């Protein structure tokens, strides 16, 4: 359906959920981040967001949601942590594993 429709889908409290794309090395980097973890399988997706050629439809509406259109495109439930960078700083301060316990998003 809707850009729309295919993010909000996908975007649920409780779940680490980024948007990627292909040959994006940031995307690589958050997605390595997010494995190391041991966080539930279910509760970790990484959505691709050119598989259904709909690409620029659902950058915008990211744009529209969150503030910026460029992938990864990193939620903690319906928080948007943001890009890569920001999700490096939460790691290393602790804040992304705390944040995940609060959640209940641990295995
Ligand atoms: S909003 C979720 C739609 S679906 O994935 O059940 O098809
Ligand atoms: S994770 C994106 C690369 S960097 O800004 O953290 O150097």
């Amino acid at each position: 359906g809707t850009a729309q429709e295919f993010v909000n889908c996908k975007i649920q409290p409780g779940k680490v959920v980024v948007f990627i794309k292909p040959t994006c090395p940031y995307c690589r980097r958050a997605q390595e981040i997010l494995s190391q973890l041991p966080i539930k399988q279910g509760l970790l997706e990484f959505v691709d967001i050119t598989a259904t050629n709909h690409t620029n439809e659902i950058q915008d509406y990211l744009q529209q949601l969150t503030g910026a259109r460029t992938v990864p495109r990193v939620f903690i439930g319906k928080d948007c942590i943001g890009g890569c960078s920001d999700l490096v700083s939460l790691q290393q301060s602790g804040e992304l594993l705390t944040r995940l316990k609060q959640i209940g998003a641990l295995q």
